[PDB]
């Protein structure tokens, strides 16, 4: 039926986008996950637990991504003033710079794949799928 | 901007759906990937290379899924009459039965998350995102 197709098409779009993003982001020395980590911390420090849960990826995958971004000087680990085991991943200036370059790449690709759509259509679709997301997130967790 | 949000919302929807599907499919003794393997072979035998490429997953992940489904008696390996290394993964009757049960679960979830939408809206959104998919697939590969 149609409702099945909306969800399955969403999935196919995600897989194709994730693959192309991985390729285009490679030139900034980042994978799609590394970019997601930068996007998440671009607006504030994030715990590694949050990162793994928000983007549905193993904790070991987050550890690998953060270790990498840290070596690249794009994020830093900030330990609580009194506690030490409590860690927050904060983005750096260089990281924000790289993130912004990542956003342009994402924006460029988003403009292409949605080219057959007009502003009205884009807004119409966005409004409607935002409802779908609200529902699945209320269900999923 | 809006075009960015369409793609990012698509991704968030995918992650939330994949997580809930994994949970609901667990009762049929399948993960989301195993279900994808059954969906792919439900209409005809598929090579393992195709499976890994179509659903963007490592070959080792496909091997693990197929080994599993085979032990569960849901798929079989069919070797060419003359060649032996050439393998096709064919679904079994039990596999089709299990697949169909999987489809009902997917259908049930799809109906819920898209509840705020009407038939017209569903068709309208489907038509439009199918264009997005056509474009990304032409770009991605
Ligand atoms: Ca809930
Ligand atoms: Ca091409």
């Amino acid at each position: 039926e149609n409702r099945i197709q909306i969800m399955s098409t969403i999935a196919k779009i995600y897989r194709a986008m994730s693959r192309e993003l991985n390729r285009r982001l490679g030139e900034l020395n980042l994978s799609y996950l590394d970019f997601l980590v930068l996007r998440a911390t671009s607006d504030g420090p994030k715990t590694m637990a949050y990162l793994a849960n928000r983007y549905f990826v193993t904790q070991s995958a987050i550890t690998a991504s953060v270790d990498k971004l840290e070596e690249m000087g794009l994020v830093v680990r900030v330990r609580d003033r009194e506690d030490a085991r409590k860690i927050l991943i904060e983005i750096t200036e260089k990281g924000l710079e790289t993130f912004n370059k990542g956003i342009e790449i994402y924006k460029k690709l988003a403009n292409e794949v949605t080219g057959d759509l007009s502003e009205d259509e884009v807004i119409l679709v966005l409004d409607k799928i935002s409802k779908i997301l609200k529902r699945i997130e209320e269900i999923s967790q």
